[PDB]
């Protein structure tokens, strides 16, 4: 269980469930960032990235995804650090999932606003 964080300080560090050790099986998590209008998140992806791919299919397995208004970045997977992301939003959703086998470190990012 990790779905429904909310967090409301203009800087922190989220990760997957036991980063840097594998992350559970069936993961679904989410992760709100709720700051006052005006601010603006900026996010960066730190360390290890390690999410399970697919080599022919584009992240069907586990994945991260950040949304904000209707602006989408991801789903991300594999072992590439997503780049960094100016949001431009006080309100940002970030989601994980994962499926019910194998064996991946997760990840980890940074805000600030
Ligand atoms: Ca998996």
């Amino acid at each position: 269980e990790c779905s429904g964080n909310l967090f409301t300080q203009r800087t922190g560090t989220i990760t997957s469930p036991d980063y840097p050790n594998p992350y559970p099986k069936s993961s679904e998590c989410s992760y709100t960032i709720d700051l006052e209008e005006g601010f603006m998140v900026t996010l960066q992806f730190e360390d290890i990235f390690d999410i399970e791919d697919h080599p022919e299919v584009p992240c069907p397995y586990d994945y991260i995804k950040i949304k904000a208004g209707s602006k989408v970045w991801g789903p991300f997977c594999g072992e590439k650090s997503p780049e960094p992301i100016s949001t431009q939003s006080h309100s940002i959703q970030i989601l994980f999932r994962s499926d019910n086998s194998g064996e991946n470190r997760g990840w980890r990012l940074s805000y600030r606003a």
